[PDB]
């Protein structure tokens, strides 16, 4: 037909009109399956009325919707490939995914999008049974289509949809025919809706969530809401189920709502349709509210995710079932009382993380297995909350969070970050309809999920009146959940929770019109009474999460600081393939996407393959649910659980002397929620030998859980106990070029022109490929770089200050190199000055004392100019000629730890393969540091003292000059960096200096001593 | 083109889709004229860039949009008539206007409308100058089109619009061509928008407001808001003018905002574009806010409508004017403080009325002359506020209210009264977009008008979440005005003001879920702190406004009772024409409209021709701005003005004895706002003659005003002063049939079978056409009938109770008729029983004493059964044979007054033509009563006593059995009803019993005496 033709359908350009967000789309509603059997519904068995169209579809790509041929509406194109649906077509190579953070991927001219609008033409030929078309309603459900789409069925135009992150449903009953049918879906990458979808993520497109057919009866359940009300002590609950119907009303129709705990019916209710009178015209004849009483309900929480099963049966008075829907019900109350967010009467402490729907191979297509993997890892690392950054998630997500026990912030798909000002659209009433659909349809879909405890109005869209309106709309329709929104300063009228992004613990960031106060200060501002939960904090970009412990100290000290959501869970890297077929991880700009925000897509605690970064352990430790205090030999264990007794926890303790165990034991934990348990340690040993005693306690979960295996370690702490302080002569040969010291089969060679230990021999085997030289620089971290780019320098970034000061180009100048034979040792004294453009940045004065035992004692005293940027490190580095399989050390470990991220590390004797001493951050940087190290063993070498170290096959130079980890090549031998001092890594944010003063190397004078021996 | 064709344009049926409220419509904005001269703008002179297309258009009517021929898009139809635009096409006879109140005029199946959808095809061929199309933007403005419409220009489809009551603007620049152009407008009577337009009014359609062309420059003023901020005492003001631009930004662009008081520039400000930073992305580069200081501003109020002129000039830095817009600015603050609505720091007392846009000949087309007439009448009757029931009004309205001084409630065009429940749509998020457009676009249009002091979210649409959302939206965008909304119980979260409809003063109406408490009680409900202003009260349907004084006593006694809006200003009657070309007033059902709400369209204080009903005077008296208290000979005059001194008022006083003046005088009023003035009266006379002294004071405005002529009476009061109490024999001839009494040339004849005075002779001329008989009934008022209809009886209505009790059918039974000659008089004693179906309702026992002076003294004692409904009246009626030109009476007058509506009437000697004793209510009923009457003179007849009376050419029977006033025919002679007692008329509402107990004839025994003589 003429009006079904592309030429007509496309003429109005509905994808460039925010007044048209949909055409012929059905109302939003909770998940439906149209069970015709109540036991199936109760048991969540797969309904035959819900059919999946996921699988092999036909796909053709076009540069613009105009280029689509009319024949596509009737027959599959010859040029059409077979592709899997759901999928993003950028993952199939048709065009490039674009990583941009704030800047829109298109020209900013709303509501218009580029004429070159990549278009994906999907089609599916399928069979429909005669019974479906004989009676009832057959709808098609698109759980996600990015960004917009037109839908044809058998050549006839059905409808149009936007909002990539919520389901779009269309009635096909009048379009289907018994037997073979063809769907034709034209998906546009850009639409007016794209102005509300400016999230900091990969910009992709396609039918990336499930496609289904649902068959319902003519007389059907159209919507149903569950609410739970409680008494003062949660001993009595009322489940209020409001059920709505569509179709023909009849006095024999009945609704039965039954509530099940496993196989046990705990409550039930039956009633005819017809609600109570609500205004002068009457009530809803097509609605009914059942009120079921539940005595001593088992309450839902992230700690104990007790769930009931609500089955909603639409049937006849004589008992014939018309259809059945069902939901998981969690009995919990979420409310803000006197400035505190309470769940079931107790103040929450949100151990949260932001999570994008990202898969390195399938992009933004989510599968159950990846969701479960994420949830398990999160709970195993002491997360209890997740923020749907920044859009409604795949439906299954919420179910899993109901089942496994995670608190969820459900967020509308509204982000206009790229607008100038940020609220240009959100303050414009012409965009209120569009925004409304993104909020309302989210609530209507997800309001029955107990896991969802907070609604969010979106992200980074300023503060406009549309936010206030939709805030109030949510509050009116669902007063069971707080609403939050960070835009416009994080404390606007459109949020019940002060929810700033990257507000620091103690440091104010007074930005014009939207300051980021210190969270502590923020709570106390005149007139402010709300709780404060950071929607984003602790930016985990690369080697980061420095200063995380400061946040958690504050969270625990301040009642109204109820936590936050780390940014973020998983790196948004994508897999590309080398010429040799090898996969490597790619970030912004690696797909020809331009402009792009290069590696800012990788802010995760875990790699895209869900392998953890070191920072994750820090989080786990700071978020652990058991806090410990040592008093003498008494351990006070305090529980931060609100609801569960410690019924699956035992405390293992161990006392060790310089890594050697001396005593241990196990004590079952029996501590009530928010309670204390005192554990008296038996008299620990009094080792008369020298060294520091260390007490380490670990809470172990002996039995498996739904989310953890037996023996899971959930918490730990370490304290220093008592310390007992410790109470042949080398031959020197002097030449014009070097001092040579010989002792047995050991030989040291100091170059007199450079002033450095230039070679060491054991027997005849050289030990150094590069001299032992002072190092004051590190391969910059993403936090060091910030947003600085070779084209657009950011002068306040640490890397730019270091480069401008000449730290990387500083030329060592020999001031002194002298040798002297003592009674039993040889003493080499050196002094160097590092200079740049006439200024002396650093002066190092060293002494090397080589004694009759072969031990070389190195004393290093460094002066740092007060006016030069504080150096990243003060230490030594050399390239060792040997490559050994393993690294042994007495120090903090086992994982990478830095001065502002080492609380989770434990002091012990650690022994790891050399590879585990390199952290493969996709963007290479300084990595692998271990701090608090008293002994390091590598090959025949032993270093002793009190130092930090990293050891790898990659130089700091190579790390600094290589953009991707897959481009690194192991160099000859092994690079050893031994630092007396190392700067913090930061992480409060990764676009401004974030290293706190106490972790900057600002003392001006530094001293450290090493002992190097065989 | 194919896509411009009706077949394509109409295929999507945008008028049955609430997701499509418009296509290609431009943003809403304040009134624009695009002056290219700043003096013109200042002087509000007509801009040549604003051209009117009002005038002769071509029009063709069709029963459905499908029936429109494609040729219409290119050339005018042959069948097309020439019609005036603006117009409603029901007023041109093409189809019928439908009067329905609650029930939708279409089948209720949203969003769908009937397939038979009357369609009006308008077209206009006009000329466009070349300059308009050479550069700049040419838009077409439709200030009102009911209900929806598609727009073509020169055969090409431009756009689509809904919301009949706000302007719809479209850019024609790309469609126009130098010289001759043709607009084609297809207007649909029904659309999805019609579900939001269920106001209790005539349902009409067409282009009923102005159509204009506006030419603006490419670089233009796109929006501008004015705000006024004040200090604690309103001595200093800041005018904050936010100006927005569209087009190309350039650093030489400037905005100048100048403020004028007549010809005097009081303030000015210039600035480049670029607003302050508002969020992280910056500010609005295309906006600028000027902040002008005004010292000692002249404040705007309904009492003193001081206005400034704001001229907004968009120009270059070097001084070239690009364009100029302008507005009237009123400096006033509206805010609710501690439960009180304050204007400029003073609590308002709203003397309000609801006003529909209605004209009896042109329907819903409004002209300036009618608006001015209405405003003048309102102010002359002591109204200071108007509610735009129930939609945004013609723009000019607001301007006039700014100029003349009326407070305005601006109301969104949202009424869903016919839905079941009433909030079915307003609680549905799918209708939130549509509703939003009706609210937002109202605010954007009218927010600069000082007269608008309150926003309303609509009317009779229940309470749904959409209301809460839009309430909050208004509060966010314009916090300068309170928002009110009555739906959902009048005290919901969506209103700042308790704004009930027809809540009574002392009587509760406990309806389920939406009770109408007594307003006094309502204020004091636990937790209630808001002010209470009735959005509708005192239903002026016909002979009504009984009990109005109770409302105003309450308003004055209770601070938080700040008044209300009477329902309503003007009868919504329409003019039809008899076979003889005579015009008559018509109401529901007179156009074949069915179903219809017959006469409920006529609820006005004035007739459709703006002739006043009697009730208006009552309102004027109760709303008067001067209150009086008498103490001895001292009059305390209290001013209820808040802002103005009584600078144009003098008090005239007069003392009169039984209507004869004895003394008078004038005293200038000099009373401050809310102040008191004591006026000592000189020693009033001590007339030793008999009778009651009456003091009457009137406030006269000696000088003309913009709204009143010289000598205007604005207030009055009357008190009783001292009273000095007053300290030939007829021949009887008895026959079997009658007693005959003769005295000189006077003869009385009493029938002994009936027991009534059956004839009276003066000389040989009979005086009676009908005997003098007791009357206990009245032709029912609309308040007596309520909603009762012959098909659907309402048993609690007074008329139905009276009919069921037999009051109208009661048969008089003679119990006694006897005659007796006294010393100097003849005494006739009678006793009658009125009976129905065996029950005696009334018993009348009378004595007629005819003495030697010709005077017939009648004593009447009536017993009323306690269990029969209280009778409407207790009196006598006769048909007098004579017709005299005038009626003289000593009593309350001059206008119709009833026991619960007589405060405004004054006791005096009144003399009016007989016609003025009949009030021509379009729906006939009891009318013309004058109460407190001590003397009545008609022809040679004089009646004396203390009675109420009406006198007319129409019997109560005829009034009762005639549906329209034009169908009344004067009967032979004159019907006189003399009542000892008369029931109240009611009026709190006209669909339930509203006569308060103290005005019901419930005493069971009544006595009254008359003296009838020559
Ligand atoms: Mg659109
Ligand atoms: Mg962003
Ligand atoms: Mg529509
Ligand atoms: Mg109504
Ligand atoms: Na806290
Ligand atoms: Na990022
Ligand atoms: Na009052
Ligand atoms: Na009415």
């Amino acid at each position: 037909m003429i009006t079904d033709s592309l030429a007509v359908v496309l003429q109005r350009r509905d994808w460039e009109n925010p007044g048209v967000t949909q055409l012929n789309r059905l109302a939003a509603h909770p998940p439906f399956a149209s069970w015709r059997n109540s036991e199936e519904a109760r048991t969540d068995r797969p309904s035959q009325q819900l059919r999946s169209l996921n699988g092999e579809w036909r796909f053709a790509w076009f540069p613009a919707p105009e280029a689509v041929p009319e024949s596509w509406l009737e027959c599959d194109l010859p040029e059409a490939d077979t592709v899997v649906v759901p999928s993003n077509w950028q993952m199939h190579g048709y065009d490039a995914p674009i990583y941009t953070n704030v800047t829109y991927p298109i020209t900013v001219n709303p509501p218009f999008v580029p004429t070159e609008n990549p278009t994906g033409c999907y089609s599916l030929t399928f069979n429909v049974d005669e019974s479906w078309l004989q009676e009832g309603q057959t709808r098609i459900i698109f759980d996600g289509v990015n960004s917009a789409f037109h839908l044809w069925c058998n050549g006839r135009w059905v409808g149009y949809g936007q909002d990539s992150r919520l389901p779009s449903e269309f009635d096909l009953s009048a379009f289907l025919r018994a037997g073979e049918n063809r769907l034709a879906v034209m998906v546009l990458r850009w639409s007016d809706g794209s102005y509300l979808e400016d999230q900091d993520m990969w910009r992709m497109s396609g039918i990336f969530r499930d496609v289904s057919l649902l068959h319902k009866p003519t007389t059907q359940i159209s919507d149903f809401h569950v609410a739970t009300r409680f008494n003062d002590d949660f001993s009595r609950a009322v489940l209020e189920a409001e059920v709505q119907m569509c179709g023909e009303l009849r006095d024999y129709l009945r609704v039965t709502v039954s509530l099940w705990q496993g196989e046990t019916q705990v409550a039930s209710g039956t009633a005819p349709f017809g609600g109570e009178i609500i205004d002068e015209r009457g009530g809803y004849a097509d609605r009914v509210t059942l009120r079921l009483n539940v005595e001593n309900p088992k309450l839902w929480s992230a700690e104990i995710p007790n769930l009931y099963r609500a089955v909603v049966e639409l049937h006849t008075a004589d008992g014939t079932l018309i259809e059945a829907e069902a939901c998981d019900v969690g009995f919990r109350v979420v409310r803000i009382e006197n400035g505190l967010l309470l769940l079931n009467g107790k103040p929450l402490l949100i151990r949260g993380v932001n999570r994008h729907e990202h898969h390195p191979l399938h992009g933004q297509v989510m599968d159950e297995q990846t969701m479960v993997q994420d949830i398990l890892l999160m709970k195993q690392n002491n997360f209890n909350a997740v923020r749907c950054s920044h859009y409604p998630n795949h439906p299954l997500w919420y179910t899993l969070c109901d089942r496994y026990g995670l608190y969820v912030v459900d967020e509308a798909n509204i982000e206009t970050h790229g607008m100038v000002p940020m609220n240009r659209l959100t303050d414009d009433p012409r965009w209120l309809p569009a925004m409304s659909e993104r909020v309302t349809r989210m609530v209507q879909r997800d309001r029955n999920h107990p896991s969802v405890i907070i609604w969010s109005l979106g992200n980074e869209s300023g503060h406009g009146a549309n936010h206030d309106a939709l805030y109030r709309w949510i509050k009116s329709v669902d007063p069971s959940r707080p609403v939050q929104y960070e835009g416009g300063g994080a404390d606007t009228t459109a949020t019940d929770i002060i929810c700033p992004m990257y507000a620091r613990v103690d440091e104010d960031q007074p930005f014009p019109a939207v300051p980021k106060w210190s969270i502590k200060k923020w709570l106390s501002l005149p007139g402010e009474t709300r709780p404060l939960i950071l929607c984003e904090y602790a930016h985990a970009m690369g080697n980061s999460l420095g200063g995380f412990a400061k946040y958690w100290q504050a969270f625990r000290q301040y009642p109204r600081l109820q936590g936050g959501f780390v940014w973020d869970w998983v790196d948004q890297s994508l897999i590309k393939y080398d010429e040799n077929g090898n996969p490597w991880s790619a970030y912004g700009g690696d797909f020809g996407d331009t402009p792009n925000d290069r590696q800012f897509c990788m802010n995760g605690l875990v790699f895209a393959d869900r392998t953890p970064h070191p920072a994750l352990t820090e989080a786990k430790h700071q978020q652990q649910f058991f806090q410990f205090r040592l008093s003498g030999q008494t351990i006070e264990v305090t529980s931060e659980y609100l609801f569960r007794h410690s019924d699956n926890e035992l405390l293992h303790w161990m006392v060790a002397l310089d890594g050697k165990p001396l005593a241990s034991g196990e004590v079952p934990l029996d501590v009530a929620p928010q309670g204390k348990q005192l554990i008296e340690l038996p008299e620990l040993p009094q080792p008369e030998s020298a060294g520091q005693l260390w007490l380490t306690v670990r809470v172990v979960q002996p039995n498996a859980t739904a989310w953890s295996e037996a023996g899971h370690i959930s918490a730990w702490q370490q304290w220093r106990l008592a310390e007992n302080l410790s109470v042949a002569i080398p031959h020197l040969t002097t030449s014009e070029m070097d001092f040579c010291i010989e002792l047995g089969n050991k030989r040291w060679q100091f170059n007199r022109q450079s002033g450095f230990l230039s070679q060491m021999w054991i027997g005849d085997k050289k030990q150094l490929l590069t001299p032992l030289r002072d190092q004051f620089t590190r391969a910059p971290l993403d936090n060091d770089i910030g947003v600085s780019e070779a084209t657009r320098i950011d002068p306040n970034a640490w890397v730019e200050r270091w480069k401008a000061a000449g730290h990387y180009q500083a030329e060592a100048a020999l001031l002194q190199c002298t040798a002297d034979t003592l009674a039993d040792a040889v003493l080499i004294t050196t002094a160097h000055a590092w200079q740049h453009q006439g200024k002396t940045l650093f002066i190092s004065r060293k002494t090397y004392r080589i004694d009759g035992s072969g031990q070389m004692a190195i004393t290093v005293d460094v002066v740092v100019a007060s006016d030069t940027p504080h150096p990243a490190r003060i230490g030594l580095n050399c390239q060792l000629a040997q490559v050994a399989e393993r690294v042994n050390w007495l120090g903090l470990g086992p994982q990478e730890n830095y001065p502002d991220r080492l609380t989770a590390a434990c002091f012990d004797r650690w022994d790891l393969p050399l590879s585990d001493m390199y952290t493969p951050y996709v963007f290479p940087s300084e990595n692998g540091l271990r701090c608090g190290t008293r002994e390091l063993n590598y090959g025949p070498h032993q270093w002793r003292g009190d130092f930090q170290f990293n050891i790898s096959r990659y130089s700091q130079q190579q790390l600094m000059e290589t953009s991707h980890r897959h481009l690194l090549h192991a160099e000859e031998g092994t690079w050893l960096n031994i630092d007396g001092f190392h700067m913090g890594i930061g992480g409060d944010d990764s676009w401004s200096p974030s290293v706190s003063a106490e972790f900057q190397l600002s003392a001006g004078r530094y001293h450290y001593q090493l002992v190097w021996c065989q």
